[PDB]
C-alpha cells in the first residue's frame, strides 16, 4: 500500500485560513483497497463501497422528461419535509423531444417540480416511484435575468437546494448558468456562474401541488479568484451546487457549501508537497515535479465554503476552502454536510475520467468526516474518500457513458450525482447501464454510516436496491 496522509478531524473556527487536503497518498489508497476483477466479473472495489448492479429494464421517472440531480424539499437541519401530506421533489430536466442528444441536454437545464402522496412504502409504490411531474418550476425568463445584458447563446438553472422557511414558504438556492457557445460547444467567451436565490410559495389540495413566486432572483456569489476560480482564470471552471445549512456549534449563522475550484490561472505549476501528501522520508512518495509534468495540474477541485452576512439571508461573503483535491480531481461536486452523532460528514460526488494522472477511482460519492464544518477532514474508509462507486474495473480503461469499453464494466456509469439521506439512504440518477441512458432516478439504497467506514447494506429493498427515485419525508411541514 501506498502510506495514507493521516488526519485528526479536528475543528477549526469557520472564519480560519485552514483548507483540508483530499491527498494523492489518500486517494491511492483507492486501487490499493481494489482487486483484479474474476472474470467474467467486472467490479474492482471493495463489496461494501460497490453500489449493486441496477436493472437494464429500469422505468423512466417520466416519459416526457430527462430528470437527472435531484433534491428533497428540505429544512436548514437536513430534514426532508412533506407539505400537508404530499413529498416534494426538486430535479435538473431537459425534453428529450427538443432536438437535442441526452449528452447535450446541460446547457438546456430547467428546474422542474414533482410530487406524490406521502407515507406510502417504496414497494406499494408504482414501479417508477409515482412521481407526479408539475413542470417548470421558476416562471420562462425569471433565472437568466440575473445576467443582465451580456452575449449569450443559452442560459440553465443548475442545482442547489430547497429550504422550507412574505407568504413564501420556499426558497430556492440554484446555479444561474450562461454560455455564450459556437454551435460546436466551444466557448465564445467563459461560462457565466452564479449562485442565486428565488423565493417562491408551495400550495396544496387534495389534487395536486403547485408553485406561486419566484419572479425575483438574487444573485448572491460568484467566484472572487482569491478562494475560487473564475471563467477568465480557467474557462472550464467550476462553480455551483450550495448546500445551505445550520450548524449547532455556531447558533445564529447560516452556512453554505459549493462546489470550486482552486482559484489559480489554468496551467500554473501550482500543486505543492501537502498535496501529494507524503513522509520527506517516505521511500516510496511521488515527486512534485514529475506529478505536475504528468498533467495532474489541471485537476483543482474544491468545496467552498461561504456565510450569510444578514438575517434575510440576500448577502453572502466567501470564506476559506473547506477541502481541496489539487493535483487529485477536478470535480468534488454537490457537496453536503451531514451530521451524525455529533460528527460532521462532508459527502461530495466525483467522476473516474476528472481524476488527475496517477490516481484512479469510480464514479460515486466520496466522503471525509471531522469534529467541524472546517475541520482536518477524515477520509472515509481506509483513508481513502470513496463511500460508494458503481461496479468498475480500475485495472481497465474508463470508456465513456456515450461509448462503453468491453473491457470496463457496462454499469460503471450507472448512477451519479449520489444524495444522502437521512438515515443513509442515498438517491441518485442512471446515466448509461450498457447502451441504454437513464435521465431517470436509479434505485434508492442505503449505506450504514460507522465512524471513519461505511458498509452498503445488501440487504435493504431487493438485494440493495430500494424504489426507483424513493426520496422520503422524515417530518411534516
Ligand atoms: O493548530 C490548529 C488549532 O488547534 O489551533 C488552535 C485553534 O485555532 C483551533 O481551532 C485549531 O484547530
Ligand atoms: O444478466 C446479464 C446481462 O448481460 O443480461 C442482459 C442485460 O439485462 C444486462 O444488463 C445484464 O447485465
Ligand atoms: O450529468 C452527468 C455528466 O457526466 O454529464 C456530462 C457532463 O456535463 C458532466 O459534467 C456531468 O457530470
Ligand atoms: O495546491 C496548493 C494549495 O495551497 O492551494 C490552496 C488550497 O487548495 C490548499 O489546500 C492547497 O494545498
Ligand atoms: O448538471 C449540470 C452540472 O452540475 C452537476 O450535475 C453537479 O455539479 C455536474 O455534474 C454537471 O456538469
Ligand atoms: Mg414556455
Ligand atoms: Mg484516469
Ligand atoms: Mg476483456
Amino acid at each position: 500500500y501506498p502510506i495514507p496522509t493521516p488526519h485528526s478531524g479536528q475543528a477549526y473556527d469557520p472564519f480560519a485560513d485552514f483548507t483540508a487536503k483530499w491527498t494523492r497518498a489518500n486517494a491511492r489508497q483507492i486501487k490499493a483497497q481494489s482487486h483484479v476483477p474474476v472474470s467474467p466479473d467486472q467490479n474492482s472495489l471493495p463489496l461494501n463501497l460497490t453500489m449493486p448492479d441496477i436493472p437494464a429494464d429500469f422505468p423512466q421517472t417520466n416519459p416526457d422528461v430527462w430528470v437527472w440531480d435531484t433534491w428533497p424539499l428540505a429544512d436548514v437541519h437536513g430534514n426532508q419535509l412533506s407539505f400537508q401530506g404530499w413529498e416534494v421533489i426538486f430535479s435538473l430536466t431537459a425534453d428529450p423531444h427538443a432536438g437535442y442528444v441526452f449528452d447535450d441536454r446541460h446547457v438546456h437545464a430547467r428546474i422542474g417540480f414533482f410530487y406524490r402522496k406521502a407515507g406510502i412504502p417504496a414497494n406499494q409504490r408504482p414501479i417508477d416511484g409515482g412521481w407526479i411531474y408539475g413542470g417548470h418550476l421558476f416562471p420562462d425568463g425569471s433565472s437568466v435575468k440575473v445576467f443582465g445584458n451580456v452575449p449569450m447563446t443559452q442560459n440553465a438553472e443548475w442545482s442547489g437546494g430547497a429550504r422550507f422557511v412574505k407568504n413564501n414558504n420556499v426558497s430556492l438556492y440554484y446555479t444561474a448558468t450562461s454560455f455564450n457557445r459556437n454551435a460546436q460547444g466551444g466557448n465564445i467567451t467563459p461560462p457565466i456562474a452564479i449562485i442565486s436565490r428565488a423565493d417562491g410559495q408551495i400550495q396544496a389540495d387534495d389534487k395536486h401541488v403547485w408553485f406561486t413566486g419566484f419572479d425575483q432572483h438574487l444573485p448572491l456569489l460568484a467566484p472572487d479568484g482569491k478562494y475560487y476560480q473564475t471563467g477568465q482564470q480557467n474557462e472550464f471552471f467550476s462553480f455551483r451546487d450550495p448546500y445551505v445549512f445550520l450548524d449547532p456549534a455556531h447558533p445564529g449563522k447560516t452556512f453554505m457549501v459549493f462546489e470550486g475550484n482552486t482559484a489559480v490561472q489554468r496551467g500554473s505549476r501550482s500543486c505543492t508537497e501537502a498535496d501529494l501528501g507524503y513522509s520527506p522520508n517516505d521511500p516510496n512518495k511521488e515527486d512534485l515535479n514529475a506529478v505536475m509534468d504528468s498533467g495532474a495540474i489541471y485537476q483543482m477541485a474544491n468545496v467552498g465554503l461561504a456565510v450569510a452576512t444578514n438575517d434575510e439571508l440576500t448577502q453572502w461573503k466567501f470564506l476559506p476552502p473547506i477541502l481541496s483535491g489539487n493535483c487529485v480531481n477536478d470535480q468534488t461536486e454537490r457537496p453536503q454536510i451531514y451530521l451524525k452523532d455529533g460528527k460532521y460528514y462532508l459527502f461530495t460526488i466525483s467522476h473516474r475520467t476528472t481524476y488527475a494522472a496517477g490516481v484512479d477511482g469510480p464514479d460515486g460519492v466520496y466522503g471525509f468526516v471531522g469534529d467541524g464544518i472546517r475541520s482536518d477532514f477524515i477520509p472515509l474508509n481506509g483513508l481513502s474518500g470513496l463511500t460508494l462507486g458503481n461496479p468498475t474495473d480500475l485495472y481497465q480503461p474508463a470508456g465513456a457513458p456515450y461509448a462503453l469499453n468491453p473491457n470496463q464494466n457496462p454499469r460503471t456509469f450507472q448512477s451519479y450525482s449520489h444524495y444522502v439521506m437521512p438515515g443513509g439512504l442515498v438517491e441518485s440518477f442512471i446515466d448509461a447501464i450498457g447502451p441504454r441512458r437513464g435521465g431517470a432516478l436509479a434505485p434508492t439504497v442505503k449505506i450504514n454510516i460507522n465512524g471513519t467506514s461505511t458498509i452498503l447494506d445488501r440487504t435493504y429493498g431487493n438485494a440493495g436496491l430500494g424504489g426507483y427515485g424513493d426520496i422520503p419525508a422524515n417530518l411534516p411541514a
